[PDB]
């Protein structure tokens, strides 16, 4: 959803400081009868403060939509103000602010942070420095990569010196969890930007193919891994074209990182390194389909190794 | 009830401060005996301190008795420290405390306003002016009217420019709940920023038309509309008449405001002018009960009725 | 689903005996390994006997299926042998037991059979004649109207001399329950093949006016009145369309009953009539979506008469 | 209410068997559109059967009626499979079929008649020929009194060699229960028809002169004690007179039987003796608040003798 | 029992402070291997500080005795809290301190102190010195006499100028609750101790005799009303005789206030003189079994007057 959802602006000095949403003001906007010139404008609930432009209806869970999120949540709040806190550091000048809000972002990957953020354990909970970045980074204000310290958040079901492996438990979430009861994902971030030794990639990479072999590892471009069932991989590849284009369009920074061609399952680093090539999306995508000549294995008898060790 | 039933006066110099009574307090004089000169006067309990005067006691629920309210609740202190707040900002002199305290108002009414005053979204929660201005219109101390800021609330089912349509909780009340769960009514407040547009009130008639076509569109004359069961109309002619009755009776000046005739269900119009002209609840109420084609051209004479003004 | 979904023929003589699924042959099928060529044969699950064809597996609820039938219900089994009393009395012939297989009927038409049949209080618990008849109906295996007494059940919400108006509880069935909780049906069903009186067409209307104002009056042409929300039209009309289309290429008996004019929204009156006259999907269809100039009120003031009635 | 509130006369052969409603064919009724002229004619449901004239539609509870009886429980059909036994043995003609059914009885006393049928420890579950006859009497088709052994029923509370106590458990019912929670009432039944010695008369009163001392003891003609508030005595005269002039009206000769001037309240005595002397209401009524001189009383310092026994 | 039982004194400086039990320190010495000679003093547990002298041991609830008091509950702390404060506040010295702590007290009346004490309706909540003051009295180290501003509390069930009635709910207690579950019983305290109007003795007495006619009137000679069954009154005569015989003996006072004749139980009153005259237990304990020839009934016709206020 656009960070415009979860809070408005408002002018202070040459500022802008934003603010969340009362839950009942886009109540009260969901039962409003509005002029289609006013679909794009901030709404006056009278009662409960300002509320989101109409235009963001479908946007909010209702008797009748179950594709928007439950901004009647405590989440709604925690997730708001933590976006407020980070676009409060930015000092958005008047030019930026539509531009800022307009921005779609992954509402989870911000639940699982306001995670992070409350947990005393958490580094986030500690440093408000690393809390803010990670945010921005969420948010599309950073040119930072999100890594192992900076990242989302989840359950670590594996590390070693070069990489976290994390579950995204999408499923038990407040704001807009996953409502797919079979949905399973997990991200592989970076711990250091650092050369990483054949045998830190060795350890994921057997990892991977012993514990979650029905998994394809692919990546979105922006610097991690993404653990995704087959099933799924078409709709990664939909998504992570159409974004790839609309940023050519957009002239928007189109940076995408292929990562590890070890690591990467090969038919899907087939096909973004054809996107990358400037190929058409039908060229693309049927890499993804085809039963290709499997590369030379790098890591032969990993799985092997494995199952010794799991008799002995 | 009359405000007499939540709160008792204190003189200090010039004018009086009001009081809560305890519950208990309350509960003891339901148990006690009372000369016939006393049932007016305040009761002393000697172990939880001044309650209300015997003369009252039907007002209370007990085991012989479900036809009052529900004082033992934490609803009852929250609306009796309401009262009191608003009344201790009149400085009410001894001319006046008698008729003050004899005011009888809606508790449903003052609970609905804890309720919004309690709530950190709402306005009221932030603003003590409005707050104060809400419950004077509420206990009959006000001049001013009930607006949508202004109001005792509920959930907003519809809203515009002009108008908020709020459903009215009474069933989930604790102090004194609606107990008949074939309740339903709702209201509709001006929300009084601009003067209105036609094209919000053709909105409104639209969606009271689709939405609501088996409920009449009334008033009390207190400046907003009632959502009512048209098999609930006999019973709001017969209080809205004796409240104006009464009125006459007494000497209180009657204020009844019509409202929009566009609006305004034909026979409620009908039933309410007639009131406005002095004549008897039988003569008013058989307007209710008649057949009634819309006028066609309210306006039509109204040129001719002032020559001939002139002509007399 | 088809009636392939609930039981198998077993020949018997010269004729056809149908004999219920278990629940677990079916989920054995499930989780079964077959060859393209064998997916439109009966699947033997060893353990649990006889299951349906595999090639109907979607109509099954699984983890990753959420829109068939939930098979392992007692239901499942009370319509499956509700399906088998019928088709048993028909003596079913080798040519024909495929084609009487291959029917796709309303499932939850057969819950609601059950629910009838279950019931001491209801007149197929009684009559097994009425029951064979009413489910003869229901699985196309007759030439009979479904009229009230072979109605497919529900809640009576009204009822006169001519008709008989049932709630469609859908949402609370255990074989195929809607899912949308916004789901509001009903039918009306005729007493009797019989001339009905204007007042008793008036009635009917009058009800549905004043009860049911937000609702469509329309008919798929099989001899009854289905109530359906104003917002659900469009998808009727393509249903009911597609069926007709259906009939006219196998030469299928299609028979469209237009029903009473003066009963019938006026849009879909024209939509069927339009589709009757052999027009295309598009030249119907749009005569839903435009605004027609209203016909000859046949009963004018039937709203003001039930709002006068409700007042007193 | 009425007896054909509960079943329907059928012909067979020579006379009528009486058959009860289903709950469903009466649930039917409640929604049907029924000529002015049918009002006092048996519905048909088509579906459930034969219903009671739509007449009686107050009889029965439902949304908006909460004044009738709970018609869909069990306790219902019971109570109604218990009119038709006893209205079966009567072999009724058809001079008599209409007044029959229109005669209004008690039906807390029928629900207390199912509870003592019902009970293999109680008499009634052994005796068809007792059952019958307790239920003649409650039904208004017998012209015997009733005593202890058909009596309605209730809890035992005391008993000598001449009377039996009861509480009535109204609050307890499923039928039609007592919906004031401050309700509480005894009957006194003579265990047979003799004379009574003052001993065993004595033995009552200081029964009811200790344990009951803040109950009026009364009697509605019938042949039995009713131990009733002082606080309803007032509404217990209105009901009892108003039989007795609805009686003298219809010419049906009252028998009203006063009881023992020594048990009975001696304002009650006054005042019913007044009404069968033939004065009005407003004349008999004032021999109720009137504080009269007492009547020496022939038991002397029964309480004190009570006392006494619970010292010791 | 003994206030030894809930705290130690320790001398601080001219005089002894006292402090509460921890509950484990009871519990310690209850499994305690104590010398006879050592039973009188108080128990080093070691662990949880000091503990009451071991010859107390009964007076505490344990698998092998429910005939004491639950110590391990937070009522048992709050109570010995309540006496410490109390004597605390006298400066007891080596003189006195070892009579205050053998006094023999009522647990329950100290529970309900607790009850009043922390309450903020109450007055004790507010007043220290009447807190004190009441606590005093209930501890036996007052001369004062307790009244309802002092009194023990309850449920206040009637009042009026110069009474108050409490329902003692002894079986609803934490630390030393009534076991019996038929236990009943009341006390009326004097709003103060001054001359009362006829007027008010007879509101009293009309009460007792209306609403509490199964219960005698008697008191224990402390200055208050008790309320107890006639079944109890035996056993209360035993254990008043054996205080004043014991006070006699130990040299203490008596100073048997016998109360009003017109509101005490003619027996008890008998009972109670010719205990105050110095016979026999024999002799006093006969008359309460002697049924008595009636004395002037100083207020006849009380009971006939409520009936009638009741029937209107
Ligand atoms: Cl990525
Ligand atoms: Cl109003
Ligand atoms: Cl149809
Ligand atoms: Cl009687
Ligand atoms: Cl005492
Ligand atoms: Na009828």
């Amino acid at each position: 959803a656009e960070l415009a959802c979860f809070c408005y602006p408002h002018l202070e000095n040459d500022s802008y400081k934003f603010i969340p949403f009362n839950n009942l003001a886009i109540k009260a906007m969901l039962t409003a009868k509005v002029d289609k010139k006013d679909m794009d404008k901030f709404y006056d609930s009278i009662i409960y403060g300002i509320a989101p432009p109409p235009q963001f209806k479908k946007r909010y869970n209702t008797n009748d939509n179950s594709r928007g999120m439950n901004f009647e949540t405590i989440m709604f709040t925690k997730v708001a103000m933590l976006i407020c806190e980070a676009l409060n550091s930015l000092k958005v000048t008047q030019a930026n602010v539509s531009n800022v809000l307009s921005r779609v972002v992954s509402i989870r990957h911000l639940e699982n942070l306001v995670i992070r953020k409350e947990n005393p354990q958490d580094i986030l909970f500690h440093s408000k420095d690393l809390l803010l970045k990670s945010t921005l980074i969420a948010i599309g204000q950073s040119k930072e990569i999100e890594t192992t310290i900076t990242a989302e958040g989840g359950e670590i079901v594996f590390q070693n010196a070069a990489f976290t492996m994390w579950k995204l438990t999408y499923l038990e979430h407040q704001l807009m969890p996953i409502l797919d009861q079979n949905f399973i994902e997990y991200k592989v971030t970076l711990n250091e930007d650092k050369p990483i030794s054949d045998v830190h990639v060795k350890e994921l990479v057997a990892e991977l193919r012993w514990q979650y072999n029905k998994f394809a590892v692919i990546t979105h471009g922006k610097g991690h891994y993404r653990i995704v069932k087959y099933s799924s991989v078409a709709n990664h590849a939909d998504r992570v074209y159409a974004t790839f284009k609309s940023n050519v369009k957009t002239g928007v920074n189109n940076d995408f990182n292929l990562l590890d061609q070890r690591i990467i399952w090969q038919n899907w680093y087939a096909f973004t390194s054809s996107m990358k090539q400037g190929n058409t999306l039908d060229v693309c995508k049927r890499l993804l389909f085809q039963k290709m000549k499997p590369e030379k294995n790098p890591f032969k008898g990993l799985s092997t190794d494995r199952k010794m060790d799991e008799v002995s």
